[PDB]
């Protein structure tokens, strides 16, 4: 009913992940920024506004998360935009119909709405960021910046698996400064992925507090963001394979009592109750907000696996691990 | 430390199933199963017991057996009459199936079932007669009567074949009378199935007296009563049969999101007074009340995918109640105007 | 056509209350309400009943009555017991009360309900002879037993020789009920886990006649004696309990409970026992808000005072809600556990 | 890192409250509390912090305000604006609130936050300047501007009784508001800005879907940080306005003078016919059929735009629908400060 361009965030807790829904006003038509594979929250909110969700875009290859992407193509005949900035063999593959391959200074429009590609490697060589101007208000000037993994609240991606990404996050930092400092910064990672709680900035704010604006020395500033840090999860390198080659389409599934003991099994309770007494063999991941984190240094996609706690935390946590494309859990069982 | 027993009652099915759980073991048993598990999962949980069993009184008629699911996705033994000619019985059967037989014994733990062979409504129809052995019961408790014996009523033959099983009906019902009045009766359908009473639970004794069918003593008399004035079968009804006696897929829940094209077959899950306010051209009005599955039935074709119209939340309960009559081929919903 | 029936059972109180409904009429009997009307209601609702009567066994124990609830707020007739002495009997009651005794025939619609004093558990308990006269029907269905007939066991006499007393009256209660047809269902008002109650929800008479105790016992003396021994120690709130059912307390009102803002010195841990071993707060007292969560802080629970609650909101507002349940609705807010 | 910023917007209100909270001392405060506490109680347990402090940006017209709520329910401090004259400011505060002034820093464990008088809307309206110390921040990060500034737009100055009316009234709000508009141009232009209210009001036509924008980004948009003619400035903000639901004049009533805690409470099904009641089903339901002497307030978004220019506050009220509907209204319409729904009938 009100005529302003829509926009809103959805934050996963677990994932630390940030993905956008933005609408145009006078078209109706909406995209989706980074979407997860559970489409229904950006659908929810879509119906609310009398918006259609006919785009989706990707700020680049995830290795933390399971995209939704291709699944917005395949499920709402969406138009779908990716980097198309890669080389031949770290490119998307296996795309669906209806996908884009964008490159720098390329324009999408989501209605009205104009989005401006800016090409911005570090984080992943393919990475690009999209630059929002609300045209449809009669805006001349841009907004925002979909930031994904480049720029952060308070810091800045790191090269995933180091110097050649350093000297590319270097460069994009730079160029990236040429931007208005009154525009907002919408990253797509948030505080437990340090990283900022507030969901976003704005471009003067972190020229005066993220250390990434201030370090000029590029020497300095490769040794700053390559050193001491931390190795990757193992969950990391099959992520940025089912985002790179896609996986099958999300959907639910059903989880009941374990048929077989002989596997792989997570104890979802409190550490201070999985102390308290538990079963030999298990190893406990509380379902809390660390659960992502720590599960991904034990989780193997090539098994399945059982998970200890009630029905209800069972069905949580499953939904949860479909969120990092793991769609295998053969069954629970209650804790004794 | 007492035999468990809990009654699950789908209000647009009508139907009625039941977990027993046996105190001393742990087993438990589902009768008549729905293709969605979850709610006998969640209360023998709750109450420490394993679903081990699961039994079905027939091939059902109007809803989607989920005996099938039981024995795949929990590796429970499951358990349905062998008392079929060799073309209308079970067929492609999962691991762990057993055939029962009139006087088998089926233990649930220290639960007893002693299977009866009841044809009538269908040949094959079979109801289970518990005895709490134990607790030490030398008599039986109750009788799980399917489609059989109602509250108030008694179960129609399908389609000659009407007539034959009209009089195998006289004859279940003559053999049944010899039980303990003080014995439960407990349906496989109620209100919203023919007239079956509200009350979840019966008696023999208390049917004895109140029930037309345990009254009429002349067999021409019985049959007519039985096949006269029965109305039209739903034409969803012979699908239930097929893939009850045949198997379909496994039960999943399953997206639905905005439909992409408007080329379906369309209902609209708004009331009658909402449709009647204002709707879209070619959609058929169907409101999701408890006579959701009693008027799609007549419109819905499995061979097709369909379209919803309604809210997000309001279009995920019907996909689910759907799925219950053996439907998963929503392809999408649109919001009404 | 012609009639509802649907047993409630909170799993907490281990009780059961029923709503019955004339499909004729649509006038509809609650019978042994708790303070939360709302599943009732729910329920009436989806059937197209309204609730014009409410009507109780005796006075509870073991939980809070919602019956002068249904008096107030939906302007309903209530039928309580007036087989009491004068001391021991309901007091302060609504206008729309109607007493009962022995004999007496409650109509529901065109559903027939005939009370029996069946004494032994109280002395004023009843029991409901329903009959379903709107179908035409010239028996009987069941009984609405409350505490008087369990599944496969009986009350015990109401800790209020005064067992004795109480023992000899459910002798006499159960020989006279004998009298009625074997086919007729049993509807108790609790089952498992109130000594030895049935986790199904209903029974027969004849089918109790074959394997209740009770029924099978005949002398009297050895009767009584099985009754009154080995019996357990009624916990603290019964008493509470009893006084709040005779005199009446405040409407049922949801409330709120946040972060408290000061300790108090009855301080409960809603958690697993587990958890707690793992890691608690001093000055607290463990109590699972697990089937046992009732039966266990009926011990601690002081109704003049106003108490914390240790968990997270959703397990706090859950215990708030089945605290109110056994009338208790002054806790002051919770604290997360460390 | 230092510190913890979420939003808050309830769709029927088009209202947007704040929780901040400092992750070194644990501390955390709420913005324009409404009446409900828990969503702010749920996010602060979720993330270690403790709730003990709320502020109030200014007298709120449009929403039941929850900030005596949090001062009495969770012994908090509250800060109010104590800029007001001897008449017009806050009543029957609760011992200890902290009537605050232009300039004047409340600390939030390390977080500050400077008052600013942004008077305009209202005369008493604050403005809360944000600068995350604990993480070293030498330069403020955002400034929460109730309905001063909103996402392209700025409030207008609330209306006064016809009673205690006076000739010059909305021309002297619209002047402070242009010197208040004045005074925030000095702010650097990175920082960020959050609003009171965004999108779903009529009240509010041009307010942004999106919940914040920037200093620098409202100068190039936001036509009130353009228009340098004070007369121009006046006459375009006071010009042709709406009138607003008559429950505008109430809740303004119960802000200043304070209602009873917030509580859930029972609505069961009513056989008194003799009130005003409303009807919460679809527009094209109640066209299919309804009852007459009903009033049909679908319950959608727009439930309180719409219900305000019906609602009686000093009648109990029906409402008809199922038992759910019925409970989702009632929560609400306690959000406008409404809390005598007397039962609910089913629709016929
Ligand atoms: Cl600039
Ligand atoms: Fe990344
Ligand atoms: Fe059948
Ligand atoms: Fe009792
Ligand atoms: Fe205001
Ligand atoms: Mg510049
Ligand atoms: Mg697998
Ligand atoms: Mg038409
Ligand atoms: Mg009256
Ligand atoms: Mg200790």
């Amino acid at each position: 009913q009100s005529n302003a361009m829509f926009f809103k965030q959805f934050y996963d807790k677990h994932l630390s992940q940030a993905s956008y829904l933005i609408g145009c006003q006078k078209t109706g038509e909406a995209m989706i920024i980074d979407p997860i594979r559970d489409l229904s929250s950006y659908i929810r909110v879509a119906d609310e506004e009398g918006l259609t969700i006919t785009h989706a875009a990707e700020t680049h290859i995830h290795a933390d998360f399971a995209s939704g992407i291709r699944d917005v193509a395949i499920k709402l005949n969406a138009n779908i935009y990716v980097s198309g900035e890669s080389d031949d063999t770290l490119g998307y593959k296996n795309m669906p119909n209806h996908t884009h391959f964008v490159q720098h200074n390329d324009d999408i429009y989501v209605g009205n709405i104009k989005l401006k590609v800016l090409h911005t490697p570090g984080h992943t060589p393919e990475s690009i960021s999209f630059l929002l101007t609300d045209e449809g208000a009669g805006a001349q000037v841009p907004m925002g910046l979909f930031s994904g993994d480049f720029i952060f609240v308070g810091d800045i991606g790191r090269p995933d698996l180091s110097e050649i990404g350093a000297k590319q996050m270097f460069k994009s930092i730079e160029s990236i400064k040429d931007l208005p400092d009154y525009i907002q910064i919408w990253p797509g990672h948030g505080a437990g992925s340090s990283l900022g709680a507030i969901p976003t900035s704005t471009l003067g704010y972190e020229k005066q507090t993220n250390w990434a604006f201030s370090e000029n020395n590029e020497a300095t500033f490769i040794d700053k963001l390559i050193s001491d840090q931390p190795a990757p999860p193992h969950h990391f390198a099959q992520m940025k394979k089912i985002n790179q080659f896609g996986m099958n389409l999300y959907q639910p599934y059903t989880v009941y009592p374990a048929t077989n003991t002989n596997r792989l099994t997570f104890d979802l309770r409190s550490k201070e109750a999985y102390h308290g007494g538990h079963i030999e063999g298990t190893i406990n991941i509380p379902y809390d907000k660390n659960f992502i984190n720590q599960i991904g240094w034990y989780l193997n996609y090539d098994q399945e696996i059982n998970l200890i706690g009630d029905y209800h935390l069972v069905s949580k946590a499953t939904h949860t691990l479909q969120l990092i494309g793991y769609d295998d859990i053969a069954g629970y069982q209650l804790p004794q």
